[PDB]
């Protein structure tokens, strides 16, 4: 018997710091008076104010806030992330809230690149660190292109028209709200690598995170504040 407190205080209004990416619309981005606004940004203070906790976002670019959370410098990160297996090793995510994958792009009019069988001799990019970079790694031996990276996204959509990329590969709801926001892009193919969306954590740190992140999705799905927030978007 070396002491107990039978009369617990809880650690409700905690504020943490979390990580995002610096845009990444729908899901991040700003408005015009530079306030980050999206799927993300809101369903992450709805569930923040559902389960008495607080925000501090840190925008930092998806592949900067992952070595954020490895080098515990923020608590967690809400990017589009997808949960992967290989993720899984270092990461512990939340239950999935959005279902995702990749879509191949080039600059509109480019009627050179119609297929991935079209990518021989050309030049591909994706943003670092990302689902979209990792499937070039894989396939460049196959559909025999040239990979470059960029650190995000404002690099990356500008290659299309600087010579530096004839296509890129992003996020599939990402292309699909880029084109309906008049950016001169030209879809090519289906999507690929299927994924879900997370929020994610370091393993083994911020447990108490993950379980009111999910405890606050299941009620925004309940009460219809998800389905709302996205359609806020995605109508
Ligand atoms: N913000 C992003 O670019 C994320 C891309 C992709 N969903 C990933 O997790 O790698």
């Amino acid at each position: 018997h070396h002491g107990e407190n039978l009369y617990f205080q809880g650690m409700e209004g905690k504020k943490y710091t979390i990580g995002t990416d610096l845009t990444f619309a729908p899901f991040e981005f700003q408005d015009s008076k530079g306030k980050y606004i999206g799927i993300d940004v809101d369903l992450l203070d709805a569930i923040a104010k559902d389960q008495d906790f607080e925000v501090d976002l840190k925008p930092l670019g998806f592949d900067s806030a992952v070595q954020a959370i490895q080098s515990k410098q923020i608590d967690g990160m809400i990017a589009g992330m997808s949960i992967t297996d290989e993720r899984k090793k270092s990461f512990d995510f939340s239950d999935p809230y959005f279902d995702s994958g990749l879509q191949l792009a080039v600059k509109k009019g480019n009627d050179k690149i119609k297929s991935y069988d079209d990518l021989k001799g050309k030049t591909v990019a994706a943003k670092v660190g990302t689902e979209s970079a990792n499937f070039l790694e894989k396939n460049k031996e196959k559909y025999d292109y040239t990979i470059k990276n960029f650190d995000d996204a404002t690099g990356l959509y500008k290659a299309l028209e600087n010579g530096e990329a004839d296509a890129i590969v992003d996020d599939y709801p990402v292309l699909g709200y880029a084109v309906k926001n008049g950016q001169k892009l030209q879809l090519v193919g289906d999507k690929e690598t299927g994924s879900s969306y997370g929020f994610a954590v370091k393993k083994g740190q911020n447990p108490e995170l993950i379980k009111k992140f999910n405890a606050g999705l299941k009620n925004l799905k309940d009460n219809g504040t998800y389905d709302k927030i996205l359609n806020n978007y995605l109508a």
